């Protein structure tokens, strides 16, 4: 690997993405890991106790931190966000603080050195450069596209070697729910559909399905997110995006479906057919110039997404229940 | 007018643009102007000594500021930036703090205002909603795009009676070389073509031409872009933009050369015949639907700009003068 004794840093690297990737970069034998993490929606547990890894429990916005930082990085990769949409809508600073201002600041900071290879960003997911002022459900949304102007700016003006990932939907062990501080929402908890509804079918409850389940989405394997990043900062382009995805859909009937065959969970699902009306990105670029593939199926990922929640359950619970109050209130 | 007897916030309103505007509204006798200006590009004599202006010499992003505000008012206009290109390339974070982040939170304090009837944005220039992340030469032009997609998302979101009103090239009195603090770098006295060949002419001295001066703008006098965001506030449909515009276009050459005869300045041009490849926004949406039209001529609005400069030429001087050590060391 092109990694093989390089210095890392990991902005947002104890979190769902972070902690997997890390986990693959020491595997594949980097020489260290600096990850930065102020822990706003990451667990400790999810960095390792590894000689390798050092960890900065602080923003990445943090001045004396950004002050303090040497260029003795080969690679950078920039996962720090504001968990997520649902928070970001109910305090636009907090979001801004924690998903806009992070680049712009990281970058800043970064744009002297000469020790960089590649700066990875995990943006919201051929791949165009168009955006419509219009998407943007959310200010995560629109910071996240705003971390992709930041990308191209610095590439073109200081020539930082940026490499913009676009993914969604990923899903696999080490997302935990509850993960972090109280960030104003259910959702703090609820992250995202297959981890609620692993949880959920573990405890033997019936899958809450949102208008039969109708909705189809690109589910990505977490550790073929990791690869994918590898990949972009290996070989990707500085100044270009690549859509890191599996190419397949599925309805959120059929993952309810699967993770209860799975799971043993034996109660019912209100599940309606998929119309032309229900649902009215392309993996073929990170193939042809990175060669990579995400391979990992729904099938698969689940079994090794459940398993782990199977054995963490108790900690998981735990990690939960400290939100308990704010849920009640909510 | 729809502004008779209103009470109206301008932020930015001691700049270039932001004074004109405030002569304008109380021109038209609105109630009351509370101008929030920290001076950073702006000097205190382009605010008016007025019983009914209230000046806050506060950045718009000041917490308190902020909390202090009340339902008050009926109109907002926001002006502020951090000006300008130049500046902004030497500093991005100077420019994050003084261009993005007052929208940002400017909008998140006005958005539980009922008294609100316009929030109008100054904005960088039919009109489309469709960016490419590839624009944008300068931290300053993406500031100006994200208050667009704030914009936008502040009224879809939460009703925020917002109007994106695109111009460019502005020109006329009360734009002052030298305005404000030095920014970094001597565009902080040298701030745009027009002022900066007025005074050159008035001195008597070669005007210099980027080019034979092959360039054209659309320029637009300061008066016209005061009425055009009034009309904007009056009439603009909430959650949309406008190009205020001359729909004119002059080439540099052509601008030196009057700002030459009606001078009198009888120093050389070196200027060079346009070919095609020298320079391979339309006003029609605000004359169809606000009745607004950009009607002053460029030979109108030299002559009332000159005769400004003229009149203060002294002031102008002094101003320019204190970032003569900035100018000798950069
Ligand atoms: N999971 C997905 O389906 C998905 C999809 C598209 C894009 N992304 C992007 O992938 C990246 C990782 O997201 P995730 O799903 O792992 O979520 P996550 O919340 O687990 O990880 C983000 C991490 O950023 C950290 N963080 C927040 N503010 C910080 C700051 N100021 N300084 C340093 N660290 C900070 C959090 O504590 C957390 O560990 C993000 O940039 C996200 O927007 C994720
Ligand atoms: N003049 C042009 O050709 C042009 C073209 C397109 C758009 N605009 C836009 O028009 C608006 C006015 O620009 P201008 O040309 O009058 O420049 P300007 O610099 O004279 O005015 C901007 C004002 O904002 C103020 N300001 C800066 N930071 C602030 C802060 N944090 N809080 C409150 N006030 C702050 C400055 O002190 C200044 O008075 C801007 O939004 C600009 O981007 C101007």
């Amino acid at each position: 690997s092109k990694l093989a004794n390089t210095n890392v840093m990991v902005v947002g690297g104890a979190g769902f993405v972070g902690s997997n990737l890390v986990k693959r970069l020491l595997e594949l034998g980097v020489n260290q890991v600096h990850v930065v993490d102020n822990l706003l929606s990451a667990e400790k547990i999810n960095v390792p106790d590894h000689p390798a890894v050092r960890f900065s429990e602080t923003s990445i916005t943090d001045d004396a931190l950004l002050a303090s930082l040497q260029d003795e990085y080969d690679y950078v990769f920039h996962l720090a966000t504001y968990h997520g949409n649902q928070s970001s809508i109910h305090d636009p600073l907090a979001d801004h603080e924690n998903n806009t201002l992070t680049t712009l600041k990281l970058y800043e900071r970064l744009k002297h050195f000469k020790r960089l290879k590649k700066v990875v960003y995990s943006a919201a997911g051929e791949e165009t450069d168009i955006v419509s002022l219009h998407n943007n459900d959310s200010p995560y949304s629109m910071s996240k596209i705003f971390g992709e102007f930041y990308s191209v700016y610095y590439h073109k003006q200081h020539q930082l070697p940026t490499v913009r990932a676009r993914f969604q939907n990923v899903y696999g062990p080490g997302e935990i729910l509850g993960a972090g501080r109280w960030r104003g929402t259910p959702a703090t908890v609820w992250r995202n559909v297959t981890p609620t509804f692993i949880y959920k079918a573990l405890k033997g409850m019936p899958l809450p399905l949102e208008n039969g389940g109708v909705a189809t989405r690109d589910f990505i394997f977490v550790e073929d997110v990791a690869n994918g990043l590898i990949a972009c900062a290996a070989d990707g382009t500085p100044g270009g995006v690549y859509n890191i995805a599996s190419g397949k859909e599925t309805s959120i009937a059929d993952l309810a479906t699967k993770i209860n065959e799975i799971t043993g969970n034996n109660t019912e699902l209100d599940r309606l057919p998929k119309r032309p009306w229900d649902n009215s990105g392309s993996p073929e670029k990170a193939r042809r110039e990175l060669g990579f593939s995400a391979d990992v199926s729904i099938d698969d990922g689940l079994r090794k997404t459940i398993e782990w929640t199977k054995a963490n359950l108790a900690v998981i619970e735990q990690i939960m229940r400290k939100h308990d109050s704010a849920l009640a209130t909510y």
